[PDB]
Formats: structure tokens, sequence, C-alpha cells
């Protein structure tokens, strides 16, 4: 799809069995999702951002479907006020800004 | 131009007679810039993101280069960590998000 910038580009993604909305982030270098429950061993990362720092946790090689695109890569999760999709993952499924 | 994500999609912005480097910032609403002076009236406001929130000036109809292409729009002022180029002035350079 070409995605224009009018409203938020907001998506359906799949993460641990659950739909959930996200943004697609391209000021983001990394996925950024709200509290939730993934398999496995985790490891620590702060992020920035606008507002200061953020303590997240870092899962590498999960399973996520971005807009029906399969992706498997790296989801940090914390408390975030927003779910984002960030440019480990956008590269994951093929996307490009155009003008 | 398409521009891809394996790295910051930073670009060239003339605002204020001034060059600056601004990321394209597809999870962004608005257009921040880091602290600088610019004519016309303001007026304070709060914007949220991965840290909490953080206060900025917002001066309206100003007029960007960004990438060679002119548009108008809301720019808030403030001290961002990183320049970016929110969806009010995306639009206006006619740039989408393609997978
Ligand atoms: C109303 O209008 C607004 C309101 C909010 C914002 S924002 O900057 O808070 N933001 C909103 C988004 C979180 C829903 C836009 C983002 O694209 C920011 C833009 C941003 C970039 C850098 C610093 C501050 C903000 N990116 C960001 O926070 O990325 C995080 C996640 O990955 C890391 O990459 C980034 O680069 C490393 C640190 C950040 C980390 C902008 C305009
Ligand atoms: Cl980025
Ligand atoms: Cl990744
Ligand atoms: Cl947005
Ligand atoms: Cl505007
Ligand atoms: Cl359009
Ligand atoms: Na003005």
């Amino acid at each position: 799809p070409q995605i224009t910038l009018w409203k938020r580009p907001l998506v359906t993604i799949k993460i641990g069995g659950q739909l959930k909305e996200a943004l697609l982030d391209t000021g983001a270098d990394d996925t950024v999702i709200e509290e939730m429950s993934l398999p496995g061993r985790w490891k620590p990362k702060m992020i920035g951002g606008i507002g200061g720092f953020m303590k997240v946790r870092q899962y590498d090689q999960i399973i996520i479907e971005i807009a029906g695109h399969k992706a498997i890569g790296t989801v940090l999760v914390g408390p975030t006020p927003v779910n984002i999709i960030g440019r480990n993952l956008l590269t994951q499924i093929g996307a490009t800004l155009n003008f």
C-alpha cells in the first residue's frame, strides 16, 4: 500500500497471538509496544524520546505481523503511550518514504 | 526521492533562514525544531511521547523548505533531542509510506 499522512499511519499488528493497533514510525529506530507478555529472556535497554528516557525490556527474534506482512525481530516492551513500529521492522516489511 | 529506512531518514531543511538537519518522522503529528528564534506570535504548548511531555513554543504559518520542497505550517520550538518533520508538513510535500 501507499499510505498518506493526513491521519496517523495506524495499522493492525499481531504479536503473541493478539491483535493491536500500532504506528508506523519512521522517526523511531526501534519498535516499542505497551506492556504485554512475551516468551523468553529479555535484556535491558534505555531509550530516548521527547520528554526524556524510558527503560524497556528488549526481546529479540519475536514473530510479529504488521499490516499483514511477516517480520521477526526485536521488540521493546514498556509503558509507551503508543505502540510504535520502528525502522528495525519497517525495513523487514520493505517500507520506504517517497515524495 | 525514495528514502529507505536502513538509517535515520535525515534531510536538510531551511527554516528561519537557517539550514538544519531533520528527521522525516511519520510518528510525529507535529514538527518540532530545536531552540531558535522565529518571527511572529507564539503560544505555549505541551507535547508528549516516549518520556512524558515537553513544553514548546507554537509558531503558526512558518515557511519551510524540506529537501528542496517548500511548505507552510505550524512549527513547535523547544529542547527536542532531535529536529523532527512531522505529518503536518510531510503531507504538504506529498510524502507517503510505501510497502
Ligand atoms: C504533537 O507532535 C508531536 C508529538 C510527539 C512527538 S515524539 O517525538 O514524541 N514522537 C511521537 C511518537 C513516540 C508517538 C515521534 C517519534 O518518531 C520520536 C521522534 C524522536 C526521535 C529522537 C528523540 C526524540 C524524539 N521517536 C522516538 O521516540 O523514538 C524512540 C524509539 O526508538 C528510538 O529512536 C529514536 O531515536 C533514538 C531515540 C528515539 C527512540 C513528535 C511530535
Ligand atoms: Cl529514525
Ligand atoms: Cl530487529
Ligand atoms: Cl503520526
Ligand atoms: Cl500545520
Ligand atoms: Cl495526498
Ligand atoms: Na505566525
